[PDB]
């Protein structure tokens, strides 16, 4: 019996990247969205998310993000609290060339090694400090709410 599906090996690189500029907000999404099992393109987030190309805040990042069923917030914490507050997948504030505004995705951290999916270079190794450098205090937390079928 091969009834069971999970051989399928349909894009388990869920870390996408793809028009990558300031509104990279719906490309981080994407790869999140994906990650959760919801499967979502990145044309589709951004015409959700409702991403300005001129800098735009998390909070209308988040607003798709609730209706694709994973609950996401924007909240400020500290260097020190990204070590403690979320393990998962979740969508960070940082600025790049001190300017754009841009987004990306953490995937791991450890070791003051701060692994995020970059939707221009991919899976990119930023240092604890480096990472604190560009990020401005600017984290989504995200959970698998609906995503996540109970019982």
């Amino acid at each position: 019996s091969n009834a069971m599906l999970r051989r399928l090996f349909k894009k388990k690189y869920v870390c996408v990247r793809q028009y990558d500029l300031t509104d990279a907000g719906a490309a981080c999404l994407s790869s999140i969205a994906q990650y959760y099992g919801l499967k979502m393109s990145l044309a589709k987030i951004r015409e959700m998310t409702g991403t300005d190309t001129q800098g735009t805040n998390a909070y209308g990042l988040i607003h798709a993000a609730k209706q694709l069923g994973f609950s996401a917030k924007g909240v400020k914490a500290s260097k020190e609290d990204l070590l403690k507050d979320f393990r998962l997948p979740a969508i960070a504030n940082v600025i790049v060339d001190n300017r754009l505004a841009h987004f990306v995705v953490i995937y791991s951290i450890k070791n003051r090694i701060i692994t995020v999916a970059d939707p221009g270079k991919g899976i990119v190794r930023y240092s604890m400090d480096d990472f604190c450098s560009i990020w401005t205090g600017g984290l989504v937390l995200l959970e698998p709410g609906e995503a996540f079928q109970k019982g």
